[PDB]
């Protein structure tokens, strides 16, 4: 591959998934932020697109939804244009998005989340109490996937023993025949109707009981949801499951890798466990579990001296903006005690900013509070295998050992 530092600017294609896989893409982003920060690529595997590489420019795009649209009709919200017809509120503009999002934001209520803490902690405690000590195991399988699946079961108060159903339904939602996940579109449809039937049982059992602190109770007792159709219910449930699943997984894996690579920060965290609160947002900045989101321009506009034309694909590279030293001090450093650790892009900004963020951060905080009480070190034994994606910045496997 060409040297990012000196190659022609017009040869730089940051969408190439291999560059995320081998984790060199950061070098190309570094070159763009310095030398062409609103960067047009005329030809790629995804078609032509703009790369928005700097923190303030990315915020401008994300918070200007009347110019930069998320609508599924234009191709949706990933660089790769999109294809059972369920409303998908992340790929929707005003006014429809707002009522679908308002249904669900009870999950943003700190009051509500506070009621889940004890359940989260007991579930994390049991997993960590079961890990081998001094023996190698796959952190991704044993902790990240396991704990994320708990977090979704907690959110829905889903029958805990059946929680693997949630990750199966997550896998099916983005599957296509030939992939070895589903063998046909019928099977996929059949499984997602089984999901709708299950969640409908849950709703039927809860609507006439005192409400719990889970989402299904809250939706069922909330007067705002009177006119919520079964398609909206299923679309909301699958969007939450997908939105929470790999992002939280990769944040759980990422913070272990960061602390291994910065053992001085891990020394500071053990000496002051209260830093868990300011460390969790740093993990999320450092990992940038979703590396981009995309938009489509619906009107000409100017950005960074460039004209972005109506119809053009515009890619907000959150992973780049989270390395932008004009906003973030020493951005390549993992620092668990920054003064404003929530100054990052990993959750986006604007009307589509992550609705799950407070639940993710609570889950991550409780995870680490519970690690710190148990283990003196979490040692990464081999370079983890990364995911080959330009969207998911994540890890398929990471071998570790824990020490008492
Ligand atoms: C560290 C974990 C997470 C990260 C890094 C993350 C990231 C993001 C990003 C980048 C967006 C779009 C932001 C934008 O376009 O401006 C988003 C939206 C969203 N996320 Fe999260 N997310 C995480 C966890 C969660 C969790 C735990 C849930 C569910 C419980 C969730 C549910 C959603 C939903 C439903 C949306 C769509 C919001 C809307 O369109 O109004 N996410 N997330």
């Amino acid at each position: 591959q060409s040297a990012a530092a000196t190659m022609p600017l017009d040869s730089i294609d940051v969408s190439i998934p291999e560059l995320f896989y081998n984790d060199s893409v950061g070098e190309y982003f570094k070159r763009l932020r310095k030398d062409d920060p609103v960067h047009y690529c005329a030809d790629s595997a995804f078609g032509p697109y703009w790369s928005i590489t700097k923190y303030n420019d990315i915020m401008h795009v994300d918070t200007n939804h009347d110019i930069f649209s998320s609508d599924a009709g234009y191709g949706g919200i990933i660089i790769d244009d999109g294809i059972l017809d369920l409303p998908n509120f992340i790929a929707m503009d005003r006014p429809r998005h707002d009522e679908q999002r308002k249904a669900v934001s009870p999950i943003v209520a700190p009051a509500n989340l506070a009621a889940l803490e004890g359940t989260i902690r007991e579930r994390v405690s049991k997993t960590l109490d079961g890990l081998p000590v001094g023996e190698e195991f796959d952190w991704v399988d044993r902790v990240s996937i396991e704990i994320t699946t708990q977090m979704l079961a907690t959110l829905f108060d889903f029958p805990f023993e059946e929680r693997r159903k949630l990750t199966r339904w997550s896998d099916v939602t983005t599957a296509a025949p030939g992939g070895g996940v589903v063998e046909s579109w019928d099977q996929r449809k059949t499984e997602l109707l089984e999901c709708a039937a299950y969640f409908q049982v849950l709703w039927n059992e809860r609507v006439n009981k005192d409400p719990g602190n889970d989402l299904i109770s809250m939706l069922a007792h909330s007067p705002a949801t009177r006119n919520m159709t079964p398609e909206e219910y299923l679309g909301n449930v699958l969007l939450l499951i997908v939105g929470g699943n790999d992002t939280t997984r990769n944040s759980m894996t990422g913070g272990v890798l960061a602390l291994h690579k910065n053992p001085d920060q891990f020394a500071k965290l053990k000496a002051n466990p209260a830093l868990v609160e300011t460390m969790v947002p740093e993990i999320i900045r450092w990992q940038t579990p979703l590396a981009h989101m995309r938009r489509t321009a619906i009107a000409d506009s100017e950005l960074g001296g460039k004209t972005i034309r109506k119809g053009d694909k515009v890619v907000m590279w959150y992973y780049s903006g989270n390395r932008d030293d004009e906003v973030i001090d020493r951005p390549e450093e993992f620092i668990i005690d920054r003064p404003r650790p929530r100054q990052h892009l990993s959750f986006g900004f604007g009307i589509h900013r992550c609705v799950g963020n407070r639940l993710a951060e609570m889950q991550l905080r409780i995870l680490w509070e519970e690690i710190l009480t148990r283990f003196s070190r979490i040692e990464v034994m081999a370079e983890p295998e990364r995911v080959r994606s330009n969207f998911v910045r994540g890890y398929a496997k990471m071998m570790v050992r824990v020490h008492a």
